[PDB]
């Protein structure tokens, strides 16, 4: 019965599999309405934006998704549900490039309107409903599996340190490939903490912020790539939220860029311009936040806050 | 000709002392108008607040100050100016307890109105005009002196590290007296920096924040007062501003208190409740800011930003 924003992830067990049917019907009740909501969003886009071929592509994908979902017969038995799972999987696969297509689509078309507020509002709303969609969908699929410490996509005892480490190794590799080195990362504060949590949003955000911190460190120690300052991560765990402070000595975000870094499409180039604003939208959708503190000339502290599960 | 908020501190020299006369006339032109502005502020206070004996005391002090200032004859020669200096000194002495009297005065009387916004607005405005007053006045007096590296109260080559150190020693002493120990303080980033700057606002703010950070550290290591985590201060110096990050491992500001810590009179007790909101008002008056980042369960980062001199 664990819930986030007006939407619940179904926590429940049964040896026969009656939990699968109620979950499946929930998705069948929930998904279509929300795709429809996002189709209106496409219909309300400024005409010249909505006309861009890629914007239209994604537009069509969303209609197709609605069509397929509503055409599916109401679920009554395991064999129905099992086959609905096939459709959910197909949809996930089909829609995996959507963020990128949206980025490409809006890149040019966005300058052609005077209303700056509109695209931000559209992306925030589209991308966050989509996260909610992938969460709900991946959860249902995961409910089939019998993995240790997981009720669906909900880890019962998640380790912030362990997940940070997963993404550190990843980001370091990428950085080594581009620069020949990467900063070491140290992790302090509540390194021993374990609690119920959904990893998925951490899996988008963490690598984004790690990417940014590593780039900035390297791009400001171009004379000594072999010796760079560590990035330092602090985990704080309390009864209300989890806070992860990612703090670097990469020179800061310049005063001139400060007001634009949270803008979609804005970048100083790991070069697409979506890391910061997507991450923030995700965090706020989940009831937390993402806040920057620039120390121009020294570095940046990035604060990720996510609410605990009720 | 160095200026801050619609007001200029006079930078100039002369062996005969013609710079003193123009400065004196400036003060004579400026102070009265601004005292008058603050008298209206007293006149507009909710009646039941304005009636409190201490509030009235300060009210009278401001009238007396206006009376004395406007009664002073226009300045024409050194001997005039010299005597105006005596009056400025007297006013400074007379008004030194004003913040405290205001705190005592408003403590009870403030609950008696429904408008929470009003007292904050009154204090911010009164206390910041007063800082501007003491700055202008102390500057003029200082212009008599011939100290190295000082044009008035404007240090020509101020060292952030050195001023932080001054206030560290101070705060540590206070903390040792109360707890039997204090955290060591380390200072990193641009420790070698020197630039023109006015120390005065740093002299109010720095000890306030150092006080808060030391208390929190001790009040959360009550089992090991002999061994506490360091407070760590980071100086960043760029072309736009000076940033001083004061960061502690004192457990954070709790979610419940977070919205109230910037309120005048609010405190969890070094016990008066004015440190944070006064400091922030001062910083914003000077064109910078003061921002908190709580890591509940771990500690707090406090970010002080002050603009450089034009
Ligand atoms: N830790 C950081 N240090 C310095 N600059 C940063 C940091 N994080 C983000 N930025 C700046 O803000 C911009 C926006 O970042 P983002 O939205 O992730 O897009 P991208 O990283 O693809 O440019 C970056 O291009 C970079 O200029
Ligand atoms: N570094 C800090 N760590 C923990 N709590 C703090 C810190 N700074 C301020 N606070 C909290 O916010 C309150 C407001 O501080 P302030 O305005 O300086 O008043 P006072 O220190 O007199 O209580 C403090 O009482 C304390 O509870
Ligand atoms: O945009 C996406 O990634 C997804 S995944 C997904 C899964 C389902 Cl079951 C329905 C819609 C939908 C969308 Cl839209
Ligand atoms: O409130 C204060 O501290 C001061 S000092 C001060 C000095 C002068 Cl010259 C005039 C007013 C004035 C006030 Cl009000
Ligand atoms: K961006
Ligand atoms: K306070
Ligand atoms: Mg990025
Ligand atoms: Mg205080």
């Amino acid at each position: 019965v664990r819930l986030t924003p007006t939407m619940m992830l179904y926590s429940g067990r049964s040896q026969d599999g009656s939990h699968l049917l109620k979950s499946g019907r929930y998705l069948q009740q929930e998904l279509p309405v929300r795709i429809a909501h996002r189709i209106k969003g496409f219909r309300s886009l400024p005409f010249i934006i909505g006309c861009n071929p890629t914007i239209l592509h994604v537009h069509e994908l969303y209609i197709r998704a609605f069509q397929k979902l509503t055409d599916f017969p109401p679920i009554k038995d395991q064999a129905d549900e099992a086959q609905y799972c096939q459709l959910v999987r197909q949809l996930l696969d089909d829609h995996k490039d959507v963020v990128t297509l949206l980025a490409e689509g809006l890149r040019e078309s966005r300058k052609h309107i005077e209303d700056e507020k509109l695209v931000r509002y559209f992306l925030d709303k589209t991308l966050t409903s989509r996260l909610g969609f992938r969460m709900l969908a991946t959860h249902h699929l995961a409910l089939h599996e019998d993995k240790p410490d997981f009720v669906g996509i909900i880890c019962t005892r998640l380790s912030p340190k362990k997940i940070i480490e997963k993404w550190v190794d990843f980001a370091r590799r990428l950085c080594e490939h581009k620069y020949g080195n990467a900063p070491r990362v140290r992790i302090n504060g509540h390194v021993a903490a374990r609690f119920p949590f959904i990893p998925m949003p951490l899996d988008y955000i963490l690598p984004e912020l790690l990417k940014n911190a590593m780039r900035a460190t390297m791009e400001s120690h171009l004379d000594t790539p072999y010796n760079v300052p560590d990035v330092v991560i602090t985990i704080a765990n309390n009864d209300v939220d989890l806070i992860i402070r990612i703090s670097d000595r990469g020179g800061g975000i310049a005063h001139k860029d400060l007001d634009r870094v949270m803008d979609y499409h804005f970048t100083t180039a790991h070069g697409f311009g979506f890391g910061l604003p997507t991450s923030r939208a995700y965090a706020e959708y989940l009831g937390g936040s993402l806040q920057l503190q620039s120390l121009q000339g020294i570095g940046t502290d990035v604060y990720l806050r996510l609410r605990h599960i009720d």
